[PDB]
């Protein structure tokens, strides 16, 4: 199972990893996937899950999308985890870079509750623009379920500890 976590709630755990080595090693049910709404994994998480997934996760979700339309901000979907997990769930969290809404945040991790456990990125942190130390604060008030965070950078991982209310 999951190991090296530093528990901070309940429910809610933080590691100082690689997202993708994360999921190589312990093949979780789901692994989240800091996804757009074109599922367009190009950069962040998700271009380095669907980079360890050899494109299937692109390929799969170029179908995904010719056959459903794009997700909502906010929204998810459910789709294989390939050579990283059972699943993976796509969540899409407001891009402030795009400028949108930062209120959809909780929205984004709302989708969480539908799983018992989850390996997942902060929502909205990294290339998406928000503050992850407020991400982090929406996870925590939104998640119900088990989530085991995935932090890749150390600095960053170090200032969410520390900081962390
Ligand atoms: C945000 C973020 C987090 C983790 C990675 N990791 C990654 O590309 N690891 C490779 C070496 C795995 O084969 C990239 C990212 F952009």
């Amino acid at each position: 199972s999951f190991s090296g976590y530093l528990k901070l709630t309940d429910n809610v755990y933080i590691k100082n990893a690689d997202i993708v080595e994360e999921a190589k090693k312990v093949k979780p049910t789901v692994v989240v996937n800091a996804a757009n709404v074109y599922l367009k994994h190009g950069g962040g998480v998700a271009g380095a899950l669907n980079k360890a997934t050899n494109n299937a996760m692109q390929v799969e979700s170029d179908d995904y999308i010719a056959t459903n339309g794009p997700l909502k901000v906010g929204g998810s979907c459910v789709l294989s985890g390939h050579n990283l997990a059972k699943h993976c769930l796509h969540v899409v969290g407001p891009n402030v870079n795009k400028g949108e809404d930062i209120q959809l945040l909780k929205s984004a991790y709302e989708n969480f509750n539908q799983h018992e456990v989850l390996l997942a990125p902060l929502l909205s942190a990294g290339i998406f623009g928000a503050d992850p130390i407020h991400s982090l604060r929406v996870c925590v008030d939104t998640v119900r379920t088990n989530v085991y965070l995935a932090v890749f950078d150390k600095n960053l991982y170090d200032k969410l500890v520390s900081s962390f209310l």
